[PDB]
C-alpha cells in the first residue's frame, strides 16, 4: 500500500533560464543553458523503473514556474515572462506527495540570465538645443548621457556620431566638442546625430538628434 515517504534524489536544485526565454521553456541545469534541470522523485512503495505517480508542488512562485506532471524524471517550465532587470534570482521549495505523506522539501534556486534586451536610453532632460561660438577648435558644444539597464557589457554605453564626424568629437562621457573651427558664414546650424551603443556581442544602439546653433563673432573682429 503506501507507508514509505517519497523523496528527491538530490539535496537541492540549481536552475538557469534566459530572461528572453519564451513561456513554456524548460529550466536548464547549468549557466550555459544547454541540458535541462532534472528533478527525480522516487517512492519505495513503488518498484523501481515504474512511475511513482507523485504530486510535486512549489511553495512559492506558482504563477511563474511549474513542474511537468508525470514521469519518474520531472522538469521545470516557465509560466510567465521573467525579467532580469526586475528580479534576477528565485528561491523556493518543492515537495513531493504520494497521497498520504510528503517528502522533505528541497530548496530550488533559479538564476535568470541576462539578455541584451535593452538599448541605451538618452537622458531626456539634458538640453537638445545647443549653441557654440564659431572659429574655435576644441570648443565645448554640449553633453549627452545614455544609460542601459542590462548587465555587464550589455549595459556599458559607448558614444559616437552619426554625421559630421570631421566637424565634431564625442568623449566617452558624452561631451561633444568641435574638431575644427566652425564658421557661421559658411553654415550656422548642425543637426547632429549622436549614437549610444552598448558593449554586447550583439550590440543595440539608440540615437538622439541635437540642434546646434553656431554663434557669431562679428566679422569686424575675425582676423
Ligand atoms: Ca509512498
Ligand atoms: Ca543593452
Ligand atoms: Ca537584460
Ligand atoms: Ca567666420
Ligand atoms: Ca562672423
Ligand atoms: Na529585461
Amino acid at each position: 500500500e503506501n507507508n514509505q515517504s517519497p523523496y528527491f534524489t538530490m539535496p537541492s536544485y540549481q536552475g538557469y533560464i534566459l530572461e528572453s526565454a519564451p513561456v513554456g521553456a524548460t529550466i536548464s541545469e547549468s549557466l550555459n543553458l544547454t541540458t535541462p534541470l532534472r528533478i527525480v522523485a522516487l517512492d519505495k512503495d513503488i518498484e523501481d523503473t515504474k512511475d511513482p505517480e507523485l504530486h510535486l508542488f512549489l511553495n512559492d512562485y506558482t504563477s511563474v514556474f511549474t513542474v511537468t506532471p508525470t514521469g519518474i524524471t520531472r522538469y521545470l517550465t516557465l509560466l510567465q515572462p521573467v525579467d532580469r532587470e526586475e528580479q534576477q534570482t528565485y528561491t523556493f521549495l518543492i515537495t513531493a506527495f504520494d497521497g498520504v505523506q510528503e517528502s522533505e522539501p528541497v530548496v530550488v534556486n533559479i538564476r535568470v540570465m541576462d539578455a541584451n534586451d535593452n538599448a541605451p536610453v538618452f537622458d531626456p532632460y539634458l538640453p537638445r538645443n545647443l549653441s557654440v561660438v564659431e572659429e574655435e577648435a576644441n570648443a565645448f558644444v554640449g553633453q549627452v548621457r545614455a544609460t542601459d539597464p542590462d548587465a555587464g557589457i550589455n549595459g556599458q554605453v559607448h558614444y559616437s556620431l552619426g554625421n559630421f564626424n570631421n566637424l565634431f568629437r564625442i568623449t566617452s562621457n558624452g561631451s561633444i566638442y568641435t574638431a575644427v573651427k566652425l564658421n557661421r558664414e559658411a553654415r550656422d546650424h548642425y543637426e547632429l546625430v549622436v549614437v549610444a551603443t552598448d558593449g554586447a556581442v550583439h550590440p543595440r544602439h539608440s540615437t538622439l538628434t541635437l540642434y546646434i546653433k553656431v554663434l557669431d563673432i562679428d566679422d569686424n573682429l575675425e582676423h
